[PDB]
C-alpha cells in the first residue's frame, strides 16, 4: 500500500514493480491556446503530486465552501496510495498542434498496416494519454476521473481501457502472473533492476536526435481480442506448441523450469516465443508491460476477453516494428485479433517540485 | 482464505464481503430436464473444486496431450481468495422442464418504475451465478470455466465485473465509499445478525414454497451514475441529496457515521429519508452490491454505477416497496436504472453428496 515516488529521471509507471490494475485513458486536445494547454500541464502535475502520495487534489474533498463543488471528487478518502503512478504520453497527432510540428521525434514513428489488423478507429489514436497503475482499482478510477475533471474544455477523453490484472512483470523474483490463456506471461522481460538494459533498449538517449526526449520512451499500445471458444477447444500440446513453453511450468520445451534459457531450435518453427526472441529479431528487446480485461459478453453467448498489450522502447522502429513484422507467421495468430492501437512519445521524468509535465517540450 | 461451500445456505450473501465480484446471468439452451440436471451435478462438483482453490476436472494440465485441459488454468498458483459461487434461478427458467407450477409467489416479476432506461440484453437470465472473490481474476476463472462445462446447454447472456474496497490496503470495520464520494454501508443488515437474516433474508417452509426453505430471493439493478453532472454540484447539494455529510458520514444534524440519523430533519425527498426501514412500514433489506466502471461512452463520458445485490426474504416485502418509495428521491437526477433481473437463490449444498437444485429437481 506504499507509495511509488513521483519525481525522478524518468516517469514511474514503466520500470516500477507491475501493479495488479490499470486504468489507461486517451485524450485528445480541444483547445488552439498554447497557453491554455500549457496551463493545465502544470495542473495535472501538482494533481499528480497529491494523487499519488494519498491525498486529495486541491484543497480537498469536504470542509470547503457549502455552495462550491468540491475539489476533490471524494471516492478515495480513508485508501493508501496503493502504490499508484501517473504515466502522461504524447501522441503524434498533437503535434500539429502549438507549433509543434518540428518537435516530432524521429523515433515515433506511425505503425504500418499489420496482416490481421482490424482497427476500431474510435478505440485508436489519441492526442495524449495518462496510464494509470495501482494496486486498488478505485484508487485508478478516481485519479482519472479527476484529471479529465480538471482538463474540462481544454481535453476530452478519446477511448479509456481498464485491465483488471496484470498479464507482465517487471520483478522476474516474484511470481509470473498468468494471461486468460492460461500462460505465464512476463518470464523473459526485462527487469526494473537491470539498469543497464533499460539504458540500452527503454530510454530515449540525447543522441537518438530528439533532446527533448532524452530520459523518456515510447510506447506501443495494442488491443488484441482473444478467440478463447476456439483456444479452449485445442488440445493441450496444440496450446504448448503454439508458445514453445509448457503450460504448467511455463519452462522453454524440453527444459524443466520456467527461468531455464530456451532452446530456440526444440520449438516449432511458428512458435510464439522462438519469433518474438531477441535471437530471431536482430537482438531487438521490449518491456512488456500490458494487462487483461473483459468487457462483458459478445453478445453471441460468450464472455469477452483479450489483453491490452503495452510495450515501451527506446525507438517504436527499432523495437515493436521489427517484432510485430516478425510475427507475421506466429501460431498464435489463429487466436487472437488487434482491434485497436496508438502510440505515444513518454517524455522525460518529473525532476522536482518546481518541474512539470512536458515541461522539456514547451 | 477459504470460505466453506457446503451449508444450510449458500455462501456468499450472509458470508464477508468479498472484494472482487464477476456476475453472470445465463440462458438455458436445452429442452431435456435430465441433462440440465446433469449439468446442475457437474456444476456442484466444479464449484467444490474451485473454492477450494483447485482445478475442475483432472486439472490444467499433466493430462493426455491430444485432449484439451479439463481447467483453463488461468487460475494456477493463485489462492482460494474467498471464492464464493452463489446460483440463482430466474423467473423464465419455470418455464421449462415442467416447473411452472414451482414458480414462487415470492418470485415476482418487478414492476416497471419512474425512470427505468433497462437494456433488455442486460436484463433477465434463465439463472445467474455471483462469483465473489478478494482476487478478479479468481473470480472470471470460475464463471469462465463454468461456463465451458455448460457449453452447449447454456449460454451467457450478460455479465458484470464489480470492485469494492481492496482488503490489503483498507480496515475491514471501515465503511466502503462508492464512486459518488458519500460511505455506502452503513445501515445494513449485517452477517452477524441471525435473528435479522431470518426475519428479513432468509425463506422458511411457511412462506409457501417448501423447495426455497433456507433460500432467499436476488434482485440485481445496473445502476449508472452520472459522474460528470454530479461533480459540478455543489457540496450542499451533494450532502442533501443523502441527507448525511460527506465527510463522516453522519446522518445531518450528528456528529458520528453511525449516530442513528434523525429523519425529520433530512430533506423530504433525501435519499436515507425515502429508503430507511421507518418510512416502508419496516422493510429492511440486504445489500451486497458493488462498483462498476466499464469504460467510457461514446461521449467521452465515465460508463460507471453501482451493481445494486439485494437479498430478502420475499421480493413483494424488500425490494419493491422501497423502491417504489424512492419516485421522488433526490438521488434520481444522477442515476438510471440500465439493467435489472430477479433470481430464486436456493437453499444450501448441504454435504458432499449434494448438488445445486436438488430440492427443486
Ligand atoms: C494476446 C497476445 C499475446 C499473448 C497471449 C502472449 C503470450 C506470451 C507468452 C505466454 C510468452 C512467454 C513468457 C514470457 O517470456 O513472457 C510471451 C513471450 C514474449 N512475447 Fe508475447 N504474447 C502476446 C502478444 C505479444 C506481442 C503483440 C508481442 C510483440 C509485438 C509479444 C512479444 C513477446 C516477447 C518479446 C516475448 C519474450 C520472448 C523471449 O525473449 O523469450 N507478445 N508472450
Ligand atoms: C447508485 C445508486 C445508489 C446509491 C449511490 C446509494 C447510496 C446510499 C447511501 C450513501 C446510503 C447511506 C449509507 C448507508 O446506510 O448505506 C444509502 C442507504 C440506503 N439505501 Fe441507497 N443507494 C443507491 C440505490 C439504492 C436502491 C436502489 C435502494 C433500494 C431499492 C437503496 C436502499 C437503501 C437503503 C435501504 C439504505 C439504508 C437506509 C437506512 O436504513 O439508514 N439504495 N444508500
Amino acid at each position: 500500500g506504499s507509495a511509488v515516488p513521483f519525481h525522478g529521471a524518468h516517469q514511474a509507471g514503466i520500470a516500477t514493480p507491475v501493479q495488479d490494475r490499470l486504468h489507461f485513458a486517451a485524450f485528445d486536445v480541444t483547445t488552439e491556446d498554447r497557453a491554455a494547454f500549457v496551463a493545465l500541464l502544470k495542473e495535472w502535475t501538482a494533481a499528480a503530486r497529491r494523487l499519488t502520495a494519498g491525498h486529495a487534489v486541491g484543497e480537498g474533498a469536504y470542509g470547503g465552501l457549502p455552495e462550491a463543488p468540491p475539489d476533490d471528487t471524494g471516492e478515495a478518502l480513508g485508501l493508501k496510495p496503493s502504490r499508484l503512478t501517473l504515466t502522461i504520453g504524447f501522441g503524434p497527432s498533437l503535434f500539429t498542434r502549438f507549433g509543434l510540428a518540428d518537435l516530432r521525434p524521429e523515433a515515433l514513428a506511425d505503425l504500418p498496416k499489420f496482416p490481421g489488423d482490424n482497427l476500431d478507429r474510435a478505440r485508436s489514436g489519441g492526442d495524449l494519454c495518462v496510464q494509470a497503475c495501482a494496486d486498488d482499482p478505485q484508487v485508478a478510477v478516481h485519479a482519472i476521473r479527476n484529471l479529465a475533471r480538471i482538463g474540462f474544455g481544454k481535453v476530452v477523453v478519446r477511448w479509456s481501457q481498464l485491465g483488471f490484472g496484470k498479464t507482465s512483470s517487471t520483478t522476474p523474483d516474484k511470481q509470473t502472473p498468468r494471461n486468460l490463456l492460461g500462460f505465464k506471461d512476463g518470464t523473459r522481460n526485462i527487469a526494473g533492476t537491470e539498469k543497464d538494459r533499460l539504458d540500452r533498449f527503454v530510454w530515449a538517449a540525447e543522441k537518438d536526435g530528439t533532446p527533448w526526449m532524452t530520459g523518456g520512451s515510447y510506447l506501443v499500445a495494442r488491443r488484441i481480442r482473444m478467440h478463447i471458444e476456439t483456444w479452449d477447444r485445442a488440445s493441450l500440446q496444440e496450446q504448448e506448441d503454439v508458445f514453445g513453453r509448457d503450460k504448467g511450468e511455463g519452462a522453454p520445451v524440453g527444459k524443466a523450469k520456467e527461468r531455464d534459457e530456451p532452446f530456440l531450435k526444440a520449438m516449432k518453427p511458428d512458435a510464439h516465443v522462438r519469433l518474438a526472441h531477441p535471437d530471431s529479431n536482430g537482438g531487438a528487446t521490449l518491456l512488456r508491460r500490458g494487462y487483461s480485461f473483459t468487457d462483458g459478453t459478445d453478445g453471441l453467448g460468450r464472455l469477452d476477453a483479450g489483453l491490452f498489450f503495452l510495450a515501451y522502447q527506446r525507438d517504436i522502429r527499432t523495437g515493436f516494428v521489427p517484432v510485430q513484422r516478425n510475427l507475421a507467421t506466429d501460431a498464435l495468430n489463429e487466436y487472437i485479433q488487434h482491434v485497436g492501437s496508438a502510440v505515444f512519445a513518454v517524455p522525460p521524468g518529473v525532476r522536482d517540485a518546481d518541474d512539470w509535465w512536458g515541461s522539456t517540450l514547451f
